[PDB]
DNA sequence: GACGG
DNA sequence: GGACG
């Protein structure tokens, strides 16, 4: 119902934008599991607030990535936003930030260095920056890396596809 | 502009 | 198994 982590979008979305146009839109970027117009209690009517899930998380950043700032329709006048949205546990509203989503977290052999890490994780998007986790003293490699790509899709692809002893999974926020 | 069926 | 002087 809610799996896998981040796999579903929030949408800001003119409140005369039927469920239909919504699946004709995004229906391109993955499997659509669920459409979900919010609607306001009291009227019935959309609130202009809209959920849609997909299959894979990859599929969700792509959708969010092509269509945050598109239009739907010639009576709207502002553009859509489409976010990752939060869980429906916790989750208090706060917009998912794209440093949240960009940083992967790997567990890899020893010997590789900064530059081997970037060698087997730049075939799933472009990364910005690659760190390993050292003995700071010695210089030794822990044996955990760190990825970080240009696109939040980049990385779900890379945690989706990558080989699973790497056990890729999103990298929390320092702070 | 944030949570049904 | 797992975390960033």
């Amino acid at each position: 119902s809610h799996m896998p982590p981040n796999s579903r979008i929030f949408l800001v979305i003119s409140k005369y934008t039927p469920e239909s146009v919504l699946r004709e839109r995004f229906s391109p970027f993955g499997d659509i599991q669920d459409i979900w117009v919010v609607r306001d209690k009291h009227t019935k009517e959309s609130k202009g607030i809209a959920f849609v899930k997909f299959a894979r998380s990859s599929q969700a950043c792509r959708a969010m990535e092509e269509m945050h700032g598109q239009c739907l329709g010639p009576n709207d006048t502002k553009p859509i936003k489409v976010f990752i949205a939060q869980s429906r546990s916790s989750g208090s509203h706060r917009d998912v930030e794209d440093e949240e989503l960009t940083r992967i977290f790997v567990m890899i052999p020893k010997s590789y260095t900064e530059e081997d890490l970037r060698e087997k994780f730049k075939v799933y998007g472009d990364i910005e920056y690659c760190s390993i986790i050292k003995n700071k003293v010695t210089g030794e490699s822990k044996g955990l890396g760190y990825v970080r790509y240009l696109k939040p899709s980049q990385a779900a692809q890379a945690i989706e596809n990558c080989d699973r002893s790497f056990r890729a999974i999103l990298a929390e926020p320092k702070n």
